[PDB]
């Protein structure tokens, strides 16, 4: 990583540029976290940029972040690059409505959850559909469509181009340069 | 000209060790043979298992309900899981065990997918637990509420117990039992 | 495996009984042709009672005794014991219409199948995609229903117990005993 | 971890601490240690103990839930992700009227889980059965429920929305944003 | 295995069985199937049950067990080498007055020994203990000792002698050779 | 203060070995640090790669487009698949390689599921390999018939080659080339 | 600038996880270091360790008692075997526990060679085993054949346990509770 | 394995019965199931017992040893290639007389040995004292073996101690060095 | 890894303690020997402590500690804590007559040496390995003030000794049990 007169990563941060990179794990949700925390406690009255090249992860992690864009006082304004693709697309979807982005060759995906005693097999298929319904809904609110568009369109993988996630309302621009 | 083979002639088959689709499938081809040789004649399905797979022990149980003969069971050792199951299921009033055998009862356990998939696997898996409820409450004379709740965890009986609760029938200490 | 005065499925061949048992491989599925082939020698003339109790396997494998069930002069009775999920149940689905069997308990499951370079990637799709379909289509006739039935049915995994195969039309009868 | 002081370190003079990932001896006393420390440099300000965790080692978890009933700070827990087990056991123990969770967050509990002569598992078995009994008792204190509740709602995996651990009282209040408060 | 019918078969019209090695589900029933076809060859004669073996399972040897009991021919037992465990207890088995140790085997007893959730564990440590107590019981019956011996000696692992396993009450005599038996 | 970020001072930006999600983005986090420091300065953006990800190579494509920054390119040791691909989408004019650097080209390689899945992906990275013959046509000014061909199995150029191909600009064997 | 460092300087030293020769050393380094800062000041010893290696231990206890500070003890989550041993090794007064940590003390075990060798480290593990029980017992104030008996097989205890028995002094819910 | 049935079977018809390399549970109570055939088959002949072994288990070997001492033929023991451990032990035990080994054969003796092995001090006491008996019995056993005192036994087995056919003569671990029949 | 006041072990070796912990070896030997000549440049008029708490390890790697010990200026004062057991024994009895010390329940073990081709290597090597135990009780021997028959019986199989029993041997001068 290189240095400049702290790492690479850090002097993006002066920028408010956060990244996820790769898949969504509580490790790396959780450094995503920090960022925004750090962000916005060093100015509470500026925009963050998240930008977003990842290939899903856990759902639980993904949602530390999607609650914590929402909770601080900060927008959350996302950018796809390379990729956003199940939890990594939910949070594209996630960042503030008008102040989502992303590049022209870049890549949407969206889908379903993937993933003991009969007892034990209920309950965690019980909740991996309360997920699947849980997901579906917030990511209709976030695209302004209905939630059996969101059911129809997820039961299997849904890739897009960087238009095709804008018509369907995942985004709100295609941007190729400043 | 094996022992197996030697006791086959007395019309005793034997389930040693774990329930697979080849272990099953090698009773049934047994039963089979003894109901082609004589129809009319009753046959020993002694039994000394830790279970395995539901399906392949419906093979077993299928071929016992559907040949001729009446299919006598003892247990000797162990018959847990669907080896007391297959236990359970002998001609009623020819269901044995040993007097130190033990008997094991308990609901269905698994060792992936979209959760559609999911939800698809856990339903059948659901429906097998009934079903096998259902069918142990029937071999058990006894409600389907108390299998239910006695199959929740595992369920160690001894041959006096599952007596008791109408998994067999005699305890046979020796003949003159 | 006992003998007897010969191995126990020898023995049990002379009753003109084949077993399936287990995953559909070349060399399982060839053991069975041979036995089709064997029977059918000894006498053109009887039928055969082919029992499954498989969890599926090779398509090209069970194609191999489906289309040997087809051309041997004698008649293949198929009777389900345990399972027959996939090429099992598709075979069991082929037998002589009108006897076709399976015992009270076991089940039937029917699904679509499952599994370098981007030409090559297109070519085994394209046959995947061809044999899902050729499936459907010998099903729908094995059924007497149609294929839009098949299509929609197979979708993902569909168990079904005797009862329910017999109404779908994979099988003719459920027989209790003798 | 960017650095300049890291941005764990950096939050830490927040008096944010974080719990993340299985609790294991050494991250719960890394927890600990930061406790300690925020305590020794500040003993009257709050301190907020961020959770996403799926559980861990019970004697782990318990040596932070004592240094945080020990310390002179209030501990304020926070939910973030899922507290699991463990994880849902130390958020319940935040300060009353001061443990949180995000709205999409997910709380879950559940009884204990894991050779030797018999008489050594039966040692151990018998010990396994009193942590059962210890945590559902100290979750029944923690939520303001019955002893027999928690016997009933561990017995296998039970997962609760945010809204159903607010309920339970396992957490006070579900922050959608500062506001929510 | 030579095969002069091959040589543990040959053995077997003398109506000799062994059992070699640990205990499992697959050795306990060929031990059970040879009891039932020599019974089948001749109810009223006696069987030679030749044990070596450190143990092994104790479902798989009550089968043995439970079929020593069950059958119409005595079953006389030999310990050789050593029995250990459940082969000592199916050693101690034998019909009383034909259980035999030669003068350097050597026997060995000891309770129940392993190599989920807590309500689980709990069903599990509590059959285990049913299977030491059972245990315990049903070789103090053996031995014709009190329950609170077996209890006492079988804590850890307890290795006898051939007189030591005499004197316990576990076999009967100790054979040097034929000449050996007394009564 | 070691020799990388030393050469970041003179805007000297490197990819090396293969392109994954983490090499790609450390690529862009340093496009997007010479942007902010000097947005009106070109950036030397010096490969030497075998290729990797299309994805991870597609988030270092579209941020050499979107910063104002030129991002003059270089191949040296060789720039295949994504690499070529990235060095081809220099700034036009400003794509280099050195005298004995080589290209290679290609169309996408992959290393599961129901067919409706696999006709799923199968699709994606058909669209995949039509994006990527459509984008170097562009960049080699060629038509995208030629890029379809040209790729169909490893395709290796020399430095003067992938020149003549359209995906440089220029040979430099020192500066006074 | 870490927080070990940090905490160092409220004269803490923790024991974590299994006792090894090298982690037992490190604790071994830090009771120095504090001693050599003051002399006359305590030092606390905050304990969560499953045990380990006795003559790792050892290191520590012998340090303990060889320093002129007094040492404190905590038993924070657990103290088994060498970490309990420690716990009671604390300077009388002034050895704690948390409310809801554990205590366990058992007997030395071994997770080759010939008869005279084995014969040879076989007496040497029950020298440690009397010596660990004399040396336990003095800590405890009991008899030896309290700790015999009370150590054969693990011997797991609560806090009140631990303090009843003598391994502890105080039990410490807060600071008010001195 | 040659079939002529097979080869050792063959031999077994001449009384010859080899033991060759370990010493498990499996390859001692194969020995033991033919010496009792051949005492079955006619119990005045001798029986040459052919040992070429490194060794194994302890209680293995004494399946064998009891059993050699057991029936009513002399066992004549060979050595050939070599017998080391419990083959020399058993070498040792042969009928005295009757104790040969081939000329450039070896023997080794030496006390107990564990390969590797574990558990609580009380459990590791129990084991290393049994061990130690059993140290002590085979010191005593093969004194008594070769003529000697139980003091040199101990001393002369403390480490590996091979000795060629010459030196295990002058022992009394064997009686003869047989080159040929005419020895 | 290491607390930092830089660490811990740097900051004691102000106070010219040096520590040998755990197996030693070519690398763990020569970093003991580095900090010997270090403290000798500092100062060579005053004692270096040497804490050991090893279980031994290489016959070589010890004797460049060794020699080490007997060529620098300072007295390397020797403290067994916890153990020293083989090339750790050999060390702890090697340190400045008069200032080798043990707490009072470490433990010293010593005995012969132990190792984890064509019978001309076999031969050449066997024959280094007994050089090496001849060495090793000779020196051994010197060190305890005994006789080197002594020496050659109480190392042919592992020998454990008390603090106390160490004392006696002559392995070590005193036990010490508080720094008062
Ligand atoms: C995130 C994914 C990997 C997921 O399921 N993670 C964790 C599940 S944890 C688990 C495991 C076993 C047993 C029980 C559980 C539990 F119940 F606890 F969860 S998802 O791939 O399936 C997914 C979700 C949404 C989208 C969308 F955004 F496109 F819409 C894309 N992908
Ligand atoms: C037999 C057992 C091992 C079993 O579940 N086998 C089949 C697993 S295959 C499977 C895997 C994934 C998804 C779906 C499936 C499938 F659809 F195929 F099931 S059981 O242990 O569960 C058991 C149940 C009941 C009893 C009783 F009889 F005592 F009452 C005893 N044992
Ligand atoms: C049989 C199954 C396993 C199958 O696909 N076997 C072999 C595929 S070979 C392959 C592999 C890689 C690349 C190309 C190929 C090729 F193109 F060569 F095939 S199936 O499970 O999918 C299935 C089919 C039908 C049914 C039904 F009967 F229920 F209807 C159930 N299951
Ligand atoms: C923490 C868990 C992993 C646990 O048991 N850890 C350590 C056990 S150590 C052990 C191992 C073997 C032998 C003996 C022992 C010993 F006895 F020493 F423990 S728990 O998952 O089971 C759990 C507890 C509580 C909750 C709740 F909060 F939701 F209520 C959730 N989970
Ligand atoms: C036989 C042994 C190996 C044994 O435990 N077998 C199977 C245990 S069952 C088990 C384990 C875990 C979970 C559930 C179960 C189950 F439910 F299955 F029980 S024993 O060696 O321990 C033994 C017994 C008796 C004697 C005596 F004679 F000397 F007295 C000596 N040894
Ligand atoms: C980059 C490579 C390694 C690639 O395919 N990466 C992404 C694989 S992930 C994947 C896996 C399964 C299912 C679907 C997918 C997905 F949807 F994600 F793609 S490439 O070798 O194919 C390549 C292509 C073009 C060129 C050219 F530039 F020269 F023209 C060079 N190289
Ligand atoms: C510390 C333990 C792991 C132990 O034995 N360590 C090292 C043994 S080294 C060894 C190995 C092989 C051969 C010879 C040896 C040697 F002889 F060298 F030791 S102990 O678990 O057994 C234990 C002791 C005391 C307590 C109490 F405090 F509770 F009382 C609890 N536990
Ligand atoms: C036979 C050998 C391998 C042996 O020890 N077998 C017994 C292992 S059982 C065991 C395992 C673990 C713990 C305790 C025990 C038990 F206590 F039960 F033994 S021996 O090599 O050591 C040997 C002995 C004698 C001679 C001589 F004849 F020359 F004199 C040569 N070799
Ligand atoms: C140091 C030990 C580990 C040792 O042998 N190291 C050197 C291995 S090199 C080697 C490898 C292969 C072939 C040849 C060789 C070579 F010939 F080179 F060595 S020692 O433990 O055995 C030991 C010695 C003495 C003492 C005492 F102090 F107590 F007296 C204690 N221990």
């Amino acid at each position: 990583v290189p240095t400049v007169i702290f790492d690479i990563y850090s002097r993006l941060l002066k920028e408010r540029i956060v990244f996820l990179v790769g898949p969504v794990t509580d490790e790396s949700a959780n450094l995503v976290v920090a960022q925004l925390l750090f962000l916005e406690s060093e100015n509470p009255d500026k925009d963050i940029f998240f930008y977003i090249n990842s290939p899903g992860g856990s759902v639980t992690a993904g949602m530390s972040i999607y609650d914590t864009m929402n909770f601080i006082k900060p927008d959350v304004s996302t950018l796809c690059l390379g990729q956003a693709a199940s939890m990594g697309a939910f949070l594209l979807s996630a960042g503030e409505k008008g102040k989502r982005f992303a590049l022209p060759n870049s890549r949407i995906m969206i889908h379903q959850p993937l993933i003991g005693q009969a007892s034990d097999i209920e309950i965690h298929a019980r909740e991996l559909l309360k997920i699947k319904e849980k997901l579906n809904r917030l990511m209709a609110k976030h695209c302004d469509r209905d939630l059996a568009d969101l059911e129809r369109d997820t039961d299997r993988d849904n890739f897009m181009s960087a238009e095709e996630a804008k018509e369907y309302g995942l985004i709100d621009q295609i941007l190729e340069n400043r």
